[PDB]
């Protein structure tokens, strides 16, 4: 059994066109990953945080496209480290339908460097690792073309980064790593 949380950047750095494409990617990946005993959860982050659905909300309505299609973009800045904290503490929580024995998997989609966040990765990654949350990160756009900028993606992802970090040029190219992400997650869960 698998509890797979998505944490998606809803900052004003993402244009409406690209937000639709992110929503389509999450819809399709969740569809392709559906297995008996798989639950999904989705949080959107900027400088605010929105649980679109818990694992418990998913269990009672196990239809990803239905849950993702209606969401509105938050806009604002990019508090990625708080996003991860709230996923670990609020989405991977038995009160919200998370399961004791389950594979804990987090997919982070980010369009920008952390900015405005009262927390560093040092404040949140250690807790994530104690709770067994396996983290994949997708950095979209020019913000992660530098080798300096790509270190943030290595800080977020589970070790080794080689197996856990994806870089896509823009939201159009998001669909081009769909199958890779799925295969990495199937490699863990069967």
């Amino acid at each position: 059994s698998s509890d797979i949380a998505f944490l998606i950047d809803g900052s004003g750095s993402i244009i409406p066109h690209d937000f639709r494409r992110m929503k389509e990617f999450v819809s399709t990946v969740m569809e392709q990953l559906k297995k008996s005993k798989t639950l999904f959860s989705l949080m959107q982050y900027s400088e605010e945080f929105r649980i679109h659905f818990t694992f418990k909300e998913f269990q009672n309505n196990p239809n990803p496209r239905s849950l993702v299609k209606p969401i509105t973009q938050l806009l604002g800045r990019t508090h990625t480290a708080t996003g991860i904290r709230k996923v670990v503490r609020e989405l991977f929580n038995i009160t919200n339908g998370a399961r004791k024995n389950a594979f804990k998997i987090l997919v982070v989609i980010t369009d920008g460097e952390k900015f405005g966040d009262p927390l560093g990765y040092e404040d949140v990654i250690p807790e994530a690792d104690r709770e067994g949350v396996i983290r994949y990160v997708i950095g979209v756009g020019d913000a992660f073309r530098s080798e300096k900028s790509r270190q943030e993606l290595n800080t977020i992802a589970s070790k080794p980064p080689r197996d856990h970090v994806f870089q896509v040029n823009n939201f159009e190219a998001l669909k081009t790593i769909q199958n890779q992400l799925r295969e990495k997650i199937f490699a863990i869960e069967g």
